[PDB]
């Protein structure tokens, strides 16, 4: 498209995963790949919102971005993730969400997304990228047979909506998650994709600021590959850039000339699944190509890291009340601490095994 929000903006860095990375770098022994390892701070990432209590931190963010803007002659940018949504995760087996349907939680919902708008409006002069809610509105394609997806679905969309509804009206630009090749690119499930991201782009106004869709959030496809990953026998989008270029012209024909931006961070090593599904801590996972809005398609305005490499996709302990068994599958990286802390084996082997080299 003709606006592509990260075209002359400088993306903050985040400081939290730099501290991360920094204590993870002096920990690693051998010289060589610990400077690696320090260097993956300087790669723009993703800071997730997962929680009201990681707000204050958006609004720190947003102040140190405006404040380096004036110091460098460089307009900034912030980029988060929503992603709290009640019952969120419907699909999984666990789940870190603090809001249940049951206990008010599109109100509750609502407020988190209110107190998001009011640090935003205080910054105007900080750009802020959103992917709009990983592993909501996918579920609700594919995953209307599991029950706890059933009775959320009338919360995910209104919770949805009212996130790009409101996000909108302070200049957010949004990406709405829409799960990867090996979820919505099946040939089947492309057109009940669009309409049902259609739907809510309509409810929602039809912004010019909800851009279009987030893919391979938090997951290991490939962007463009070589030859197809056993594991996506039966799909011809075997990789992300099959899934977009397929889906973009259905919505198109709706009058959203969307387009995309695809997660990479832990894309830097395939065939390393078992099953496509399998999603938690995959072993042997490296960092894959650096963030770029050169991404070699029409449709996708940039390559990203959204999921922070070196956070645990969750525990492999099953006495965790958090615990979902697909952390423990042989493909997942064992042991595994608590979804979101810093698991420092599995982030040197995304050092090591980087794809490009670091």
């Amino acid at each position: 498209s003709a606006n592509n929000p990260w075209t002359g903006f400088q993306i903050f860095l985040s400081p939290y995963y730099a501290n991360e990375v920094a204590a993870a770098a002096k920990q690693i022994t051998d010289p060589t790949l610990s400077s690696k390892a320090a260097s993956v701070a300087n790669i723009p990432t993703f800071t997730w919102l997962d929680s009201v209590a990681k707000i204050p931190d958006l609004g720190t963010y947003l102040a140190s971005a405006s404040a380096l803007g004036k110091s460098t002659g460089t307009k900034q940018l912030v980029q988060i993730v929503i992603y709290d949504l009640p019952d969120r995760d419907c699909a999984a087996k666990a789940s870190n969400g603090e809001f249940s349907i049951a206990n008010n939680g599109q109100a509750n919902y609502e407020n988190y997304i209110d107190q998001i708008v009011a640090q935003i409006q205080q910054f105007p002069d900080v750009r802020v990228v959103a992917v709009i809610e990983p592993d909501s509105l996918a579920n609700l394609v594919t995953n209307l047979n599991v029950q706890k997806c059933a009775n959320a679905k009338t919360t995910y969309l209104a919770s949805v909506n009212y996130a790009l509804t409101n996000l909108a009206k302070v200049g957010v630009y949004m990406y709405m998650d829409a799960g990867h090749a090996g979820w919505l690119g099946w040939p089947a499930n492309l057109s009940p994709a669009a309409q049902l991201f259609t739907q809510v782009w309509q409810n929602a106004g039809k912004s010019p600021f909800i851009k279009g869709l987030a893919t391979n959030v938090a997951n290991y496809n490939a962007l463009q590959a070589a030859s197809p990953d056993p594991i996506t026998q039966g799909n011809p989008n075997y990789d992300e850039i099959h899934y977009i270029n397929a889906l973009a012209p259905l919505l198109q024909q709706a009058g959203w000339d969307a387009t995309f931006i695809v997660d990479q961070g832990r894309s830097g090593v395939q065939n390393i699944r078992q099953q496509w599904g399998d999603w938690c801590n995959i072993k042997g996972a490296g960092f894959g190509t650096r963030p770029t809005t050169n991404t070699g398609s029409q449709f996708i305005d940039s390559i990203v890291w959204v999921k922070p490499g070196g956070e645990s996709d969750g525990t492999s302990n099953s006495s965790s009340p958090r615990y979902d068994s697909t952390c423990s599958l042989p493909d997942a990286a064992q042991p595994a601490p608590e979804a979101g802390t810093w698991f420092q084996a599995y982030f040197q082997t995304l050092v090591s095994a980087a794809n490009p080299p670091l």
